[PDB]
């Protein structure tokens, strides 16, 4: 009845396979995307030892009881792959290419590990269908475990690395786009360098050196600056981007959109400024005494880092991106089930 595509998402902390059927309008581009299957699975790839008994299990319980055969398959990793030396990468990928020779069930189209301005470039798309943007500057930012992405249309730039831009044309429409990923920025990677930061964390927290928290957002966000700015060069590479090539709209998924979407935060209409990211971090958190806190919300195992994350997303946007800190980042609402792979059916299905 439809054409139907499988994208495996190889992520940091588990896998995820996704079926959809789609259509193809009359540009040759998707449509009527549907997601018909999904399963996810623990941990990652990258955790797994990578030999034929460990792989077997692991894409079995994948993969095995999908109700659906002969279709194409993507095996795409991400950053949890990315971490690792090539070498290593190859051992994964010689046991799941020998895997997939077995199977007549799937047809194996690619298994690599993409590069985070691939992610970026599936970002973009993604956002931009749920959005129906597509068929008409919006601007993606991807806030992730490991790396953080940036993507906003850009013209061709001859001055530019063309692994930083893509061109692609979509509903008919030549599109070029400016795209970025920060290995290391991601907000797990990240916390590991800020751990021992008292004015990352809630008065009395117990930080693992046996110093105490002493939340100040401000102080917080200077620090997270640093590694930004003093090492990433965000700064450098993104703002004069910006200047030049202004953005309308932007939309954030990952990290931010889970983080404002917490009990302690409160954001309406799916969108949230800098200032009063910072502002509620800094008066919720941050200057918080932690028994009371950790008492009040008891499930919540996120909480303990949210004056850390949201002095990390300010350090990212406003210092690294240039973003105004009163401009409205809309994001996706984590209920809402949007996926970057819904842009790999975009690009190469
Ligand atoms: C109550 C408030 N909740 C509970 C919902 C939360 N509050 C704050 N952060 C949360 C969170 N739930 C998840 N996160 C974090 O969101 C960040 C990025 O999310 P993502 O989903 O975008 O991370 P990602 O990079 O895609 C992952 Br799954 Br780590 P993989 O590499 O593909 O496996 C990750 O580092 C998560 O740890």
């Amino acid at each position: 009845k439809h054409s139907c595509i499988a994208v495996i998402d190889a992520g940091s902390t588990g896998s995820r396979l996704h079926i959809y059927s789609y259509d193809t309008d009359d540009t040759n581009t998707p449509i009527h995307i549907e997601e018909i299957w999904n399963k996810k699975i623990k941990p990652g790839f990258a955790s797994i030892q990578p030999n034929s008994v460990t792989i077997d299990a692991y894409l079995t319980m994948l993969l095995a009881d999908a109700p659906i055969h002969n279709i194409p398959v993507y095996f795409y990793a991400t950053a949890g792959m990315r971490l690792l030396p090539q070498s290593q990468q190859k051992k994964y990928y010689d046991e799941l290419e020998y895997w997939f020779r077995q199977q007549s069930q799937w047809q194996l189209v690619e298994a690599k590990t993409i590069t985070g301005n691939d992610e970026a470039l599936f970002d973009w798309l993604a956002v931009n269908y749920k959005l129906d943007t597509l068929k008409s500057s919006v601007g993606v930012m991807d806030m992730g475990g490991a790396s953080v992405q940036i993507v906003f249309p850009m013209p061709k730039n001859a001055e530019i690395s063309k692994h930083n831009q893509v061109e692609l044309n979509i509903y008919g429409q030549n599109i070029n786009l400016y795209v970025h990923s920060f290995l290391g920025l991601g907000q797990t990677e990240m916390s590991h360098q800020f751990l021992n930061s008292p004015s990352c964390f809630a008065n009395d927290y117990p930080l693992p050196d046996g110093e105490s928290g002493q939340g100040n957002a401000p102080s917080c966000k200077e620090e997270v600056t640093s590694l930004m700015n003093s090492v990433h060069k965000v700064n450098q590479q993104i703002q004069p981007l910006l200047a030049l090539n202004p953005v309308n709209e932007w939309y954030s998924i990952g990290g931010i959109s889970n983080l404002a979407s917490s009990q302690l935060f409160h954001f309406e209409n799916s969108e949230l400024t800098n200032q009063s990211l910072l502002q509620q971090g800094d008066n919720q958190i941050c200057h918080q005494q932690w028994d009371i806190l950790n008492g009040q919300y008891p499930d919540d195992e996120y909480l303990y880092q949210y004056c850390l994350l949201s002095s990390y997303y300010y350090a990212l946007m406003v210092d690294g991106y240039g973003i105004n800190p009163n401009q409205t980042i809309h994001y996706i609402p984590p209920e809402q089930n949007l996926d970057w792979t819904i842009g790999v059916v975009l690009h190469r299905a």
